[PDB]
């Protein structure tokens, strides 16, 4: 507790350290004053690791997209500091995608199909589509690799990891369907103009908020406080302009207010579903 911990989910270490340590860098020297004295970054691999350091002390404060953040918040791990703003969009929503000349026009032709998704711990790879297909009656049961075929009658979904994958795997016909968000759909890193130009979008979710600044279970008062003022500054601080770039091109941060509260509850109660029936 003279050290703050910044870290977030990550299957690429390597690559997230440098969108962390900049604002880490900007933090901890404004937090002096409640006992903070140094920085350190810790990532995990998925949200079970991050809600286990989080619920031991390990890491202190983490950035999110909001489903993640309410698996940390339901194993127990932490709450919610703030709501972050990224690409100058609060929202965001996730898309399901085919071929032009595939058969599937809706979500409901599903059935008989496969579905290629991210991994366990992505909001609009994983647990927004998840949810979608409970609420529709889509049966979907994992596959094992792409051999595998779904049940008649039901869909079927492979886990293939990066966002780019759903992407190619989809274009290269190994699977019907992708599940991407609104915003990776245009971002060409995660969906290739080559790759995007033979597809169709089938179906959209309803949006959620997008990020969300949730801190550790039994962190001190003061130091979450001081925190927050922190953050809420450093928006219009031109000081902490490329370091907020770097930290997932955050353009925003705002208070928890009732709305925003209502609707991480509900996204909170929909991956309860999830995490209950998959
Ligand atoms: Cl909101």
């Amino acid at each position: 507790s003279s050290v703050l911990v910044l870290g977030r989910i990550s299957d690429d270490p390597a690559s997230h350290y440098e969108q962390l340590k900049p604002l880490l860098d900007y933090v901890v020297p404004r937090m002096r004053e409640v006992g903070i004295r140094r920085g350190e970054i810790l990532m995990a691999p998925d949200a079970r690791q991050m809600s286990s350091y989080l619920r031991r002390g390990r890491v202190d404060w983490v950035s999110e997209t909001t489903g993640a953040a309410m698996l940390l918040e339901q194993r127990g791990s932490a709450h919610p500091l703030l709501m972050t703003e990224r690409g100058g969009l609060r929202d965001f929503h996730t898309l399901f995608f085919v071929r032009r000349d595939s058969p599937i026009h809706s979500l409901s032709q599903l059935r008989g199909h496969t579905l290629a998704l991210q991994n366990a711990s992505s909001t609009s790879g994983y647990l927004l589509p998840m949810l979608e297909l409970l609420r529709n009656g889509i049966a979907c049961d994992v596959l094992l690799s792409a051999d595998d075929t779904p049940a008649r009658g039901s869909a079927g979904y492979l886990m293939v990891g990066s966002k780019l994958n759903v992407a190619a795997f989809v274009h290269k016909h190994l699977i019907d369907v992708g599940a991407l968000s609104n915003v990776d759909w245009d971002d060409e890193r995660h969906m290739p103009p080559v790759f995007k130009r033979d597809f169709r979008i089938v179906h959209r979710t309803a949006p959620v908020p997008r990020a969300v600044e949730m801190v550790r279970t039994g962190m001190d008062p003061a130091v979450e406080q001081r925190l927050r003022v922190v953050l809420l500054q450093a928006a219009s601080d031109p000081k902490a302009g490329p370091a907020l770039k770097r930290f997932f091109d955050t353009t925003g941060f705002r208070p928890l207010d009732p709305t925003s509260r209502r609707r991480l509850q509900e996204l909170s109660a929909g991956v309860q579903r999830v995490r209950d029936h998959v």
